[PDB]
């Protein structure tokens, strides 16, 4: 962990440059996920994450976002679902996957922007992100916003082939090979906490 | 033809509901190619299968009575709201985890309790008459299911290439070829089900 990717300050600060650069990163809680800015996200990382990932991947957005969106929560962070309304066809591609997150995060998106339900899972991510919540949601948004990008960000969960979950172990591996950062959810509680 | 190579369309429809009493799935076309399985025979590494070369949306096509019996409002005012399991499973994201949830959901006796929402496992109400009433692949899946004698609960999820794209028709063939599945269009079945 120190010996792949460095001590936890420097973890975060790299995940910040590897964002900025167009590299993905690994946020690890069990549970790792590879998070991408939802501005800059490829067609190719779309497809990987499909792929490599649990294919429920997941458009990690503010309650601001959600707002100008209308979409309401899924039940009374999970939001109702969505697809573009504009430039896809079955919402189900990494094409139109991506086409659908641009459409909702644009700047001036409207409701009409999106159908609903469709093939991208929104994310509600809670007000104070990892400092609330330590959830691969919040620091997803904790890093967009940290890089300097708006505050969204496409997040999946590491899956092997297999079926099971990656362990750390795998997403050091799975990272390396994929020239992304690596950090965990308390790097980032620990770096936010310094930075106050 | 590379159709042909299934049979005449009844016949397809007839090698179909074979695979699938002997627990193997079946590519259904309308170019998007579904894989589907019996929600009482699915195992764990197809359920794996499905996350890796499928689109990860796995959905659980299931009926309206059954959606009643679950307590499961549609997610919009045909997806409802998404479930998990609420017993046997850690983040319901593993495939031994959603294979776990289509489990609960479709048990005899099955009750709201058994499954906490939003969850990993999205399931379809299908149109009642079923295919000929929406030509729909979970209408396919649920009148392949009920003709081939299993409760009316299947398991489904867009085949998709490595590269984000959609699988073509030749490529659906090559991928059951190699897995065993049985292959047959969504209209042979209409055909099918009109001719009886
Ligand atoms: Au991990
Ligand atoms: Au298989």
């Amino acid at each position: 962990l120190l010996s792949s990717f460095g001590t936890p300050f420097e973890r975060v600060e790299n995940a910040l440059a590897a964002l900025r650069e167009g590299r993905g990163v690994m946020v690890l809680d069990n549970e790792g996920d590879m998070i991408f800015p939802a501005e800059t996200m490829t067609v190719e990382q779309m497809a990987l994450t499909i792929r490599h990932g649990s294919g429920i991947v997941c458009l990690c957005i503010t309650e601001d976002r959600r707002k100008q969106l209308d979409l309401p929560m899924m039940v009374e962070g999970f939001t109702v679902t969505i697809e573009a309304a504009e430039g896809v066809t079955t919402g189900v591609s990494a094409a139109d996957r991506i086409t659908t997150v641009r459409a909702a995060i644009a700047d001036g998106a409207k409701p009409s922007d999106l159908n609903r339900p469709g093939h991208v899972f929104p994310l509600r991510a809670q007000a104070g992100g990892v400092l609330t919540r330590g959830g691969h949601t919040e620091a997803t948004i904790d890093l967009m916003t940290l890089a300097g990008f708006k505050p969204a960000g496409v997040l999946c969960e590491l899956t092997n082939d297999d079926g099971t979950m990656a362990r750390a172990p795998e997403c050091i591996e799975f990272a390396n090979k994929h020239n992304m950062a690596l950090v965990t959810i308390e790097d980032l509680v620990a770096y936010r906490q310094a930075h106050e």
